[PDB]
């Protein structure tokens, strides 16, 4: 469609009960949400649709994770016909706990990606190198090795989103500092010209994940590919609101 | 003789839709559990509210695995806490599908042993050799490893009921007979003596989790230590009802 939507996403970790949850979605129920943005909520699994039922129908709920089945035996997991059922239009996926908490391999990542996009729900699919790959400097390789599993997968572009995250980044201050932002979401725009079209690269959504705060997030949303967000924690302090009003 | 309370539990897995589950949560109030007996259901984390809002408090609601922290940067995970807000009270833990599709390693299952029994839940805890350990004559390893890290997180064993699942015997090609189930259940009774206490043994429930329909039902509760069932699919039909009332 037109230009780059903007996108700020609150994925809320396992944090949270029912009375911090309410009040939290009171917050956000009654935050200004201008038209420039598109919000997503992860709530803790337990809680998608507690939240749903609460939460505005302008801001998305999205779950933490699901399996790339409809329904099997699989003790733990959820499925995207569960996160569609219970109201939640979007899941999460390949969010580094995952991968090196949980140990989901790319493999998992892709066949959660595709079945999902089966299902109809829209993916923030996440990607990122850690810091021994920063200091080999071999981001290139795992943001772009990355990137071809989950592309690979995504027979449908619409509905994903790309979630760079330097895991470093997760749970301190350190930052991608906005030109570190860029210069990894401009290469990554880049490659899905050269891999898949100009019209996906053109489209697609790539948003930053590490640590937004309400100070930093006006100086990255200035970064001409730096589409909007993924909050970690300051997504449950009040201070989120003022993530969606980032870029105007 | 004992006045242990004749436990079966159900174990929806990763199946169901709110239309689907919300039909057998009317079946299964409609029944009537037997006094001797203690049902417990385990809904896909989605619906452990849905479920517990809509099922006979004579029946009680179960998570299929939480973490052990009680909030986090645990992205795809519930805690103890999550589930007593939902209105639950159990966890099922160190699942089979968890401890062999899903890695989950012995000491991390310890640690959310101790940790669910902490918040005041109680752990239907499972342990179970595969086939090649069936096998290999060395049953009794592996399920005696299983159980000892187990039990060096229970505090009180009042809060859990073990679970034998013959792993050897499902999808395998090879099949538990009542009488072969029994004889571990006798092994882990014996280690409960052995290496903890008799005070405990008298009073765990050790429950099997091997393919218990409403035909095999009866020829298995007949057992002596054979405590009750962890049931799979045949806990998503009325068969459920015929399963407790097993010892009637």
């Amino acid at each position: 469609a037109p230009s780059r939507k903007f996108f700020v996403g609150g994925n809320w970790k396992m944090n949270g009960r029912k009375q911090s949850l309410g009040e939290l979605i009171g917050t956000l129920n009654a935050a200004k949400v201008p038209a420039d943005t598109e919000v997503v909520c992860a709530p803790p699994t337990a809680y998608i649709d507690f939240a749903r039922q609460k939460l505005d129908p302008k801001i998305a709920v999205a779950a933490q994770n699901c399996y790339k089945v409809t329904n099997g035996a699989f003790t733990g997991e959820i499925s995207p016909g569960m996160i569609k059922d219970c109201g939640a239009t979007w899941v999460v996926l390949g969010h580094s706990e995952r991968r090196h908490v949980f140990g989901e391999s790319d493999e998992l990542i892709g066949q959660k990606v595709a079945h999902a996009l089966a299902e109809g729900l829209g993916v923030i699919a996440c990607i990122g190198e850690k810091l021994d790959e920063r200091e080999a400097g071999i981001t290139e390789k795992v943001v772009f090795e990355q990137t071809k599993v989950i592309a690979d997968n995504v027979k449908d572009w619409s509905k994903v989103v790309l979630a760079y995250e330097p895991v470093w980044a997760i749970g301190t201050g350190k930052t991608a500092t906005p030109q570190q932002a860029q210069e990894v979401h401009e290469k990554l725009r880049g490659w899905l010209k050269s891999n898949v079209s100009d019209a996906v690269a053109q489209s697609t959504r790539i948003i930053y994940g590490g640590s937004v705060t309400g100070a930093t997030c006006k100086e990255l949303a200035s970064q001409p590919d730096v589409d909007g967000f993924l909050v970690g924690g300051a997504s449950l302090k009040p201070e989120f609101v003022d993530i969606i009003n980032a870029k105007q």
